[PDB]
């Protein structure tokens, strides 16, 4: 269960921010809120479009300790986001610690949920 926690943990995250159901143009109006859809990787092979599996890949680091990093979209009627997600065992939680996360909605700035203890100096 350790992706699919990820996961319903991390899109539970998206669909929730205000921010991101704007970018994402969502029809939210008085009678509801739009359902959002959400699956893993879109790939192609130049011929069709389709979803990959939702899976992390793990990446160890100079420490060590391993990383998991995991990619998934969320699709509204008029827009499809991609959300990246950077997560690692926590020595002291259950579930794993958010590193960074971030979505892609095409022709808006990227948006950091997660914004990354080591950070860019122009923060």
């Amino acid at each position: 269960s350790g992706d699919t926690q990820l996961f319903n943990r991390a899109v539970s995250m998206v669909e929730k921010n205000k921010d991101i159901r704007s970018l994402l143009q969502c029809d939210d109006g008085i009678t509801g809120k739009e359902r959002l859809k959400a699956y893993g990787e879109l790939i192609t092979n130049d011929k069709w479009t389709r979803n990959r599996p939702i899976v992390s890949t793990k990446k160890l680091d100079k420490e060590g300790r391993t990383h998991h990093y995991m990619r998934f979209h969320v699709e509204s009627k008029k827009k499809i986001a991609l959300v990246h997600l950077e997560a690692k065992e926590s020595k002291q939680n259950y579930q794993p610690d958010f590193i960074n996360m971030y979505v892609d909605v095409p022709g808006e700035k990227r948006y950091y949920l997660i914004k990354p203890k080591l950070h860019p100096v122009s923060n």
